[PDB]
């Protein structure tokens, strides 16, 4: 029964055919269990280890690498040498890389924590029901409860299903619903129907929600819904159905993969088309077997040269380090890839209270009526100092301290403030600073009366915990508080019924004290207090009062106003139905207006500055608040979201107003709106949807279970440090200090990290192009392999991995926050840059092939076969152009591989320098601009010597220590790559200056 809150108790019992005093029969149980299922959220998909190891092997590039591993393994077998250790090395490396990769992918899943699974914290194991088969209450497993069940709850219980309250067995039933409604104070429950079939949860005062807690009392109820149908179950379904997108870089990486894979196959076809003349060779002689091994050897080298194998690790390392840095600035990033998205944020939607403001509420203005004489009226206005919940402050009229007690009107104002109040003050001795005990707005009052000290009680003598509630305790001794009519959003007021404490043979002199939003309270005043006297409420007195409230609430003071009032002749106690909240407005009629208080929940000190940073960075800020609309807009003006004087008629919306717009107008509202007031949790989700319809990258704040869906939907869900764990697990980021400014600082960090990532992505991928040209050159010209997979793999994982990682530490540009958000669709490499890496690639390909071919020919350590061309053969049974001797297999020498490799290494060190800046010359942005980079380059070269010298390794990699002559050639050919880039950077910096 979804609409239970709107049905009578009788109607709810009738629907399920259940007797309140017996409960369900066992036939009913069996039928209801079959119809409605068990009372639980569906279990998580069992994702197995085998099913998960396989997912690691779904990435296209890892597939290519696996294919290459198999050809490399197959080749290690069907071979012609004798060395048993040196062969199976290659396929083991690739295999090991794929395995280490899988190990990690798996680590991340056993440690992954999901939001839907965290909701289960809120289902209790047991609940209590009355069923026909037994007289006494039976404790059963929550999961076996069904709709129609008669259930019983008591103080401390976790609510087990969504239950319509039948009977409250205690004096009141108080419930902790904070997780679902964001109501901090436990809320009173009743049993009468709530008429609106579409009531929001906060109005469902006759309902208990699954997952919430009984704070006081004992109650009988009938189970309305279970499982996925409860409020929290529907929240679990909304999250389930939300599909999150791959980040822009993830999408680019996949696109890169697809294309790279297409290029690879194309180059194979090319290497085939280029050696098509082999169909002209006599079938007799030669070696097909030794030719086919040659095409497969290069296919493997091609695969290895194309993939940036070390890239995922560099990306991960850079992200972890950034993450650690962000945490020191209160931004706890939960998802490493979100860092990029955060850098792209174009809208931040932020709750106000506690995030944009300190949530330290403090009264700084109040007034009572001074006098009323026909058309004439005056008010007595005061200021109150002290922005803390601490009783540190004093009252002033025209900036001069006064005695509060010397105004009877004030005495009553404080009386109402103290009695009509569920909250209080605590002096927390672990911290020193005072903390709210309840609602913030109420504690401001508590704090007010202490500062007012209307009866002049001796407080300078008391301590610091005896200070928290002194002047309050005085006022309590005055009146017996009988009951309270709790605040509700329809009437926007609350009241207390009181009778004199000292009261002999007198049934008379009871008072109700009423506090609430001014408009409805004032409309219900027929009288105005003036000192201790009373006079009829009339037009010019009302004008005067509403006029001041308008200025305090809509002006630059941005205060929340409450009107305070007393009913002088309240109804007889017995003539009041305390059980029907619908009558409460009526009990609070025929009131006497006493006064108005104005309180401020001040903006955080950094907020103004961060709002400005957002405007500078092209990031829109939307405030979401529970203030009325007028005060909402005033506060937006105050912190600079709106200009002091700009028109905002269609840039601010209440939840009400927004609902009244047709769908098309709502989408349009979201694109221009900066302020939403009094909105429901559903609105945050709609706002995010509409914003995603204009391709915004949106951050949204949240704290409760009710915020979880919207946090999941937003590109950057942002949870409060002080909030629920469910909100945390549904978010990309947590603010450990709750501060909006932490968001802005995280975004800037995102922008700077990403700009560095660009450089190292471009740097690593650039070398892969360079490597492929080498392999394709080698197979084009019929040359001996200049580089083998194992070498390339060391370079891609280690040699270039360090400088790439160092490029992550590139100093950020000074104008990072002076530019619009980066377009998500913006390519990492395109246009002129494409051409640059085209040219570098071609250079690098030529330079490596060159060095190997130079050794074979013009080098005097090797067989100076100058223009003798390796082109000719790698056959060696024809022995044509060696007219006399007995030596041939020098085609497998490690020296020319060492030439190529040291060229590759050196060029890449050079190109790491080229990568410090996209377009700035090294003459303006020198190498020492990044110490880590120089440091890494020294480390890579050291390691290059390691594999050249440390004996097990030279043999493994097939290399031989170079000559001082040969190193000098390495440098001769490698260094110019700097010249080429410096020229190319020059061309971009000058003939594209528009
Ligand atoms: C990795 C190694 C090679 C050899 C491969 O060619 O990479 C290409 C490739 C896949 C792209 C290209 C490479 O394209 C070429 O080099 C032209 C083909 C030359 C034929 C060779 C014949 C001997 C990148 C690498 O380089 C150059 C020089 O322009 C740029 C960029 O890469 C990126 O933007 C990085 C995105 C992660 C991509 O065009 C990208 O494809 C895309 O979708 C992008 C948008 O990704
Ligand atoms: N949709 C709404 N409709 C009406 N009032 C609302 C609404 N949403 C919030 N409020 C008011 O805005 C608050 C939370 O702000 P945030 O930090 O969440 O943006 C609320 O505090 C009081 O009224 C609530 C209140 N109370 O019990 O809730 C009792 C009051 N009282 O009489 O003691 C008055 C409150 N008040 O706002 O003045
Ligand atoms: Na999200």
């Amino acid at each position: 029964m979804e609409a239970a809150h709107s049905k009578s108790t009788e109607e709810c019992l009738a629907y399920f055919g259940v007797s309140e005093t017996t409960g369900l029969t066992p036939d009913q149980v069996k039928r209801h269990l079959e119809k409605y299922g068990h009372n639980e959220l569906p279990a998580e998909e069992g994702k197995s280890l085998w099913e998960l190891v396989i997912e690691q092997f779904e990435d296209l590039l890892v597939r290519i690498l696996l294919l290459a591993a198999c050809i490399s393994f197959v080749l290690a077998w069907f071979e012609e040498g004798e060395e048993t250790i040196t062969a199976f090395v290659e396929p083991f490396v690739i295999l090991l890389i794929l395995i280490a990769n899988a190990i990690v992918g798996v680590w991340q899943e056993r440690n992954a924590e999901n939001a839907i699974e965290a909701l289960k914290e809120y289902e209790p194991e047991m609940g209590k029901v009355y069923r026909a088969d037994r007289k006494s209450v039976q404790r059963i497993k929550a999961r076996d409860i069904v709709p129609g069940d008669i259930v019983e709850v008591a103080v401390g219980d976790k609510v087990p299903a969504d239950i319509r309250i039948l009977s409250i067995k205690s004096t009141t039933l108080r419930v902790d619903q904070s997780i679902l409604t964001g109501e901090s104070v436990s809320v009173i429950k009743h049993t009468e129907p709530v008429p609106d079939p579409r009531a929001v949860n906060q109005d469902k005062k006759n309902m208990l929600f699954s997952g919430t807690n009984i704070a006081a009392g004992k109650a009988l109820g009938i189970v309305a819904t279970t499982g996925v149908s409860t409020e929290i179950g529907k929240i679990r379904d909304q999250m389930a159905a939300t599909e999150q997108d791959k980040t822009p870089l993830q999408q680019k990486l996949d696109e890169f993969g697809e294309q790279l894979s297409k290029v690879i196959s194309l180059i194979c076809v090319a290497v085939w088309l280029i050696n098509i003349g082999h169909f002209n060779d006599p079938v007799h002689g030669g070696s097909w077997i030794r030719g086919a091994i040659y095409y497969f050897k290069i296919a493997v080298a091609l695969a290895v040269a194309a993939i940036p194998e070390g890239l995922p690790a560099v990306i991960t390392t850079c992200l972890a380090l950034g993450t650690r840095r962000m945490a020191k600035k209160n931004a706890i990033v939960r998802s490493l890839p979100s860092v990029e998205t955060l850098g792209c944020t174009s809208v931040i939607c932020s709750d106000k209270t506690g995030t944009l403001t300190t949530n330290q509420m403090s009264v700084c203005k109040m007034f009572i009526i001074d006098k009323v004489d026909g058309d004439f009226c005056s008010l007595n206005e005061f200021s109150i100092t002290g922005s803390t919940y601490a009783p540190e402050g004093e009252v002033l009229k025209n900036d001069k301290p006064i005695r509060s007690g010397q105004f009877d009107g004030l005495v009553e104002l404080a009386t109402i403030c103290a009695l009509c109040n569920d909250s209080s003050l605590d002096f927390n001795e672990t911290k020193g600073v005072y903390e709210k005990v309840g609602e913030a707005t109420e504690t401001a009052l508590t704090t007010l009366v202490e500062k007012m000290n209307v009866f002049n009680t001796e407080v300078r003598n008391l301590s610091k915990v005896e200070r928290a509630n002194a002047c309050n305790s005085v006022i309590r001794q005055l009146m017996k508080k009988e009951f309270t009519l709790e605040f509700s959003r329809d009437r926007k007021s609350m009241s207390v019924y009181c009778s004199p404490a000292k009261s002999s043979r007198a049934a008379v002199g009871n008072k109700m004290f009423v506090k609430g939003a001014p408009e409805g309270v004032i409309d219900r005043c027929n009288y105005v207090r003036v000192g201790t006297t009373r006079v009829p409420m009339t037009g010019p007195v009302k004008e005067k009062i509403l006029s001041v409230i308008k200025e305090w609430g809509t002006g630059r003071d941005t205060l929340r106003c409450l009107a305070l009032a007393t009913r002088d002749t309240p109804p007889k106690r017995e003539e009041m139905v305390l059980d029907d909240s619908s009558r409460f407005m009526e009990y609070e009629t025929d009131l006497t207006f006493v006064g108005v208080v104005g309180m401020l929940d001040p903006p955080r000190k950094e907020v103004m500055g961060s709002i400005q940073l957002c405007r500078d960075a092209g990031i829109r800020v939307i405030m979401i608040t529970g203030d009325n609309k007028g005060t909402a807009i005033a506060i937006c003006r105050r912190i600079g979201i709106f200009g002091e004087n700009e028109e905002v008629a269609d840039r601010a919306y209440t939840g009400r107003e927004f609902d009244d717009l047709p769908l098309a107008e709502q989408r349009e509202a979201c694109r221009r709106a900066c302020c939403f007031a009094r909105v429901e949790p559903s609105h945050k989700s709609k706002i995010v949807e509409y914003l995603q319809s204009y391709d915004e990258i949106t951050a949204m704040t949240g704290d409760g279970v009710n915020d979880a869906p919207a946090l999941k939907k937003a590109e950057i869900g942002i949870a409060m440090g002080s909030g629920t764990a469910v909100a945390k697990t549904a978010s990309e980021m947590v603010l450990a200090d709750d501060n909006f400014s932490t968001i802005v600082a995280a975004v800037e960090e995102g922008r700077a990290i990403y700009n560095n990532m660009k450089q190292f992505i471009r740097y690593l991928i650039s070398s892969n192009v360079g490597e492929v040209v080498c392999i394709f050159l080698t197979a084009a010209l019929g040359l001996p392999e200049a580089l083998i997979p194992v070498q390339l793999l060391w370079v891609n994982l280690v040699t270039d991995g360090l400088p790439a990682t160092a490029l992550g530490f590139n100093p950020p540009d000074l104008d990072i926050m002076d530019r619009p958000p980066r377009s998500p669709k913006e390519p990492l490499i395109s246009g002129w840059l494409f051409f640059r890496y085209m040219a570098i690639g071609g250079y690098v390909g030529a330079a490596t092939v060159g060095a190997a071919a130079w050794w074979f020919m013009y080098a005097e350590d090797g067989p100076g076969v100058t223009y003798h061309q390796l082109t000719h053969f790698m056959q060696c049974t024809e022995d044509h152009p060696h007219f006399e001797g007995l030596d041939c297999e020098i085609f497998e020498a490690p020296e020319p591989m060492t030439m190529a490799l040291s060229v590759l290494v050196t060029i890449e060190m050079c190109n790491a320098l080229n990568s410090l800046s996209e377009n700035q010359s090294l003459m303006r942005m020198p190498p020492w601009v990044n110490i880590w980079l120089l440091g890494s380059i020294c480390l890579s070269m050291s390691l290059h010597f390691l594999i050249l010298y440390v004996d097990p390794l030279p043999m493994i990699f097939k290399l031989k220590a170079l000559d001082l002559t040969q190193w000098l050639m390495v440098l001769k050919i490698s260094l110019p790559v700097i010249g080429l880039d410096e020229i190319l950077k020059f061309i971009a910096r000058n003939y594209l200056e528009g």
